[PDB]
């Protein structure tokens, strides 16, 4: 139902976001002035799997839509549980430009 909503830039090499709808400002805790032109690895942390997270990378070198589950934390360090699931948006001849994901807190 509800979710929030960003998207990156790849243009850029780190896939800074360029985006983000107001829920994803008030669920992660940040403001854009410390999120836009920044990667969202900024909410993984210590309970993170780095194997989920691997395979984002992988998913967006490849250019590839993909879905993942992470743990992220709030600014406040709160952890949270994120279904993410990003999508690559190419031009018409075929090179990528933007990602665009949608955050779920399935933390139930
Ligand atoms: C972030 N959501 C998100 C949305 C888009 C459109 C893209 C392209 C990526 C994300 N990430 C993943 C992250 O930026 C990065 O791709 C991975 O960490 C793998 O690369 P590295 O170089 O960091 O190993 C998001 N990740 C999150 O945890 N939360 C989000 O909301």
């Amino acid at each position: 139902l509800r979710h929030t909503f960003v998207v990156a830039d790849a243009t850029l090499p780190d896939c800074p976001l360029v985006y983000a709808s107001e829920g994803f400002y008030a669920m992660t805790g940040y403001g854009p002035d410390e999120v836009l032109g920044h990667n969202c690895r900024f909410l993984q942390g210590e309970g993170t799997d780095p194997k989920e997270v691997q395979k984002i990378r992988d998913a967006i070198k490849k250019g590839e839509a993909c879905s993942v589950r992470l743990l992220n934390y709030r600014k406040d360090g709160t952890p949270f549980w994120n279904l993410l699931t990003v999508t690559p948006i190419k031009t018409p001849d075929g090179r990528v430009s933007k990602f665009v994901g949608v955050q779920v807190d399935v933390t139930s």
